[PDB]
């Protein structure tokens, strides 16, 4: 299944939901995290595992796995989760959502 992995502009974390939210309809093989920087440093997440995927591969668990790289938390289910921090590495925090990705898909 496809993947996206990308930082994008965004005005509020609902607004990243949502976004990635339609990414996964109109491409339902696709499994989507967006990370979102935002004033002083902070970087919203949103993320959405494909209905298909592998069972290993939970939306809340690869959420975390870039959230708590970037100091912070995050929330969610298996489908769909969020999450913030903060960082000045969006090349590390992007490596980490496309590798955390493959290794579950
Ligand atoms: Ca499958």
């Amino acid at each position: 299944g496809p993947l996206i992995v990308d930082t994008v502009s965004a005005e509020s974390l609902s607004v990243l939901v949502k976004v990635v939210r339609q990414l996964c309809e109109q491409a339902p093989s696709t499994s989507v995290l967006l990370l979102s920087p935002q004033p002083m440093g902070k970087v919203l997440c949103a993320c959405q595992v494909a209905q298909g995927a592998m069972p290993t591969f939970t939306a809340e668990a690869w959420a975390l796995a870039v959230c708590s790289h970037m100091g912070g938390k995050a929330w969610g289910s298996r489908v769909v989760a969020q999450g913030t921090g903060s960082t000045t590495d969006l090349e590390a925090a992007l490596s980490i959502a496309q590798t955390y990705a493959l290794s579950q898909l």
